[PDB]
């Protein structure tokens, strides 16, 4: 139920048992609270959507036992309460998009896939530099300021990073490259970056890398000869130290000129 005017107080009878429900799509229609009798009503169930309603307050425990997919997107929501995932052991991605919100209360360690694109991150939180099974992040266009290294993370198993339309002023990666080895992607768009730090020819596993939209990198390093694994490597609005865009210069053979380059620099 998912495009009608469901209007607010959309509490549910506590005297009904519905536990062969596993996906409850509620999202876009008029709420402002979260269903109040979830935990005593759909027990069993697996993946709630409320995304484009309009919830504002902080929002219940919700000790609901079996989250998979969590959608909280496009609402109008301030922050969340301390303990709001605490009892959902299961939880794999959750999704809070175009939110004003500011900061996130002990995701579980459970924890697989998380969008948090449009909101008002002033700077990344501590809750998921700790999540030991994290998967992919997506933070764009937040005004984050710090990207901390490879070293704060905690979590062998990156594949996505996404923090496109940010202002962050250096990409930290000296400290201890090895352990991004399984990164895949890795979108830096719409940054303050002025210079790509060597140590990136580590990620070897770098699939759709993305430095464009900066006006200020004006260079790349040698190293990234060695990020075989690259299919699409933006150019869009920066200014390189060769003329490019003739007829070719579609991304890969790029590499091999930088590889080349690595191999000799007369």
């Amino acid at each position: 139920v998912s495009r009608n005017d469901i209007g607010p107080s959309v509490v549910l009878d506590p005297t009904v048992k519905c536990p062969t429900l596993k996906q409850f799509n509620l999202s876009y229609n008029q709420l402002s609270f979260v269903p109040e009798n979830l935990t005593d009503v759909v027990e069993k169930l697996e993946q709630l959507i409320l995304e484009g309603n309009k919830i504002s307050g902080i929002c219940s425990p919700l000790r609901l036992k079996e989250l998979k997919i969590l959608n909280l997107s496009k609402n109008h929501i301030s922050s969340l309460s301390e303990n709001f995932l605490e009892a959902c052991p299961k939880v794999e991605s959750f999704s809070a998009r175009m939110n004003f919100l500011a900061a996130m209360p002990f995701l579980p360690p459970s924890m697989t896939i998380l969008k948090l694109s449009q909101n008002k991150f002033s700077c990344i939180p501590e809750a998921i530099l700790n999540l030991p099974h994290l998967r992919s992040l997506d933070m764009s266009s937040n005004d984050i300021q710090y990207l901390p290294g490879p070293a704060h993370w905690k979590s062998l198993n990156l594949r996505e990073l996404l923090f496109s339309h940010n202002q962050i002023s250096i990409l930290d990666l000296s400290e201890k490259a090895y352990l991004w080895s399984r990164v895949e992607k890795l979108h830096l768009s719409h940054n303050k970056l002025k210079e790509i730090p060597p140590e990136i020819g580590c990620l070897e596993n770098l699939t759709s890398l993305d430095v464009s939209y900066n006006l200020e990198l004006r260079s790349f390093p040698n190293e990234m000869g060695k990020l075989s694994k690259i299919w699409d490597l933006p150019l869009d609005e920066l200014h390189l130290n060769f003329d490019f865009k003739h007829i070719g210069c579609k991304a890969k053979d790029i590499i091999r000129f930088l590889q080349q380059r690595l191999k000799k620099a007369v």
